[PDB]
């Protein structure tokens, strides 16, 4: 299992400094 959602912009969009 592994996905960027920390570069990811959708995600970084969705969630904000998350990462």
């Amino acid at each position: 299992i592994r996905d960027e959602c920390c570069s990811n912009p959708a995600c970084r969009v969705n969630n904000p400094h998350v990462c």
